[PDB]
């Protein structure tokens, strides 16, 4: 794919967020830079409306599949980067187990040299008091596996996953994704054999910002195909 070759470097990125969850607004702000050669991506994200009303754990998912490292073998299968620069659209519905669920759209594309991801999340039907709008998730590091099928009917891909959220309380909140990509340009993109990307995080704070933010440094690989 020609969108590969936009990748052999250091990438800028710029995310957007806006988001509605049971009627409470927020926004996100992140940058950072990917390094899709080494799977890598560098990123701080900040709140720009104020503080999050939901936990950052639980929008991290949300907030860049373009940056996998696809070994040589396995280079016909990446769907994400042979859709640029034009982009691709990412919708997402996650369900929180025994809670509201988030719907997601974003626009992950070229502007200029810079990736960005812009999105619109939507969350329903949340539990005042619950897990979420609650605040009883611990700030970890979220690490596992997001399987990758072709779409063909809509010349994307499908990807589904659950990712364990760990509770204060010692329980897991599980986060059942369901996630749709289809190609912005209608020039041709790869269609690949089922296959997973694999993601290793470390999350932290910046101990000199003051505004409600996060950190991540995030290594995803694509794996499930044998040399």
């Amino acid at each position: 794919s020609k969108g590969e070759k936009l990748f052999t470097g250091v990438v800028p990125i710029l995310v957007e967020l806006d988001g509605d969850v049971n009627g409470h607004k927020f926004s996100v702000s992140g940058e950072g830079e990917g390094d899709a050669t080494y799977g890598k991506m560098s990123l701080k994200f900040i709140c720009t409306t104020g503080k999050l009303p939901v936990p950052w754990p639980t929008l991290k998912t949300t907030l860049m599949q373009c940056f996998a490292r696809y070994p040589d073998h396995m280079k016909q299968h990446d769907f994400f980067k042979s859709a640029m620069p034009e982009g691709y659209v990412q919708e997402r519905t996650i369900f929180f187990k025994d809670d509201g669920n988030y719907k997601t759209r974003a626009e992950v594309k070229f502007e200029g040299d810079t990736l960005v991801n812009r999105i619109e999340l939507k969350g329903v039907d949340f539990k005042e008091d619950g897990n979420i709008l609650g605040h009883k998730l611990e700030y970890n590091a979220i690490s596992g596996n997001a399987n990758i099928t072709a779409d063909k009917q809509k010349n994307g891909i499908k990807a589904y996953f659950t990712i364990r959220h760990d509770v204060e309380d010692g329980s897991v909140l599980l986060a059942d994704h369901y996630q749709q990509n289809t190609p912005i340009g209608d020039g041709p993109v790869l269609l690949p054999d089922n296959h997973y990307l694999s993601t290793q995080s470390k999350q932290s704070k910046d101990p000199n910002e003051k505004r409600d933010h996060m950190v991540l440094l995030e290594f995803v690989t694509a794996a499930g195909i044998p040399l």
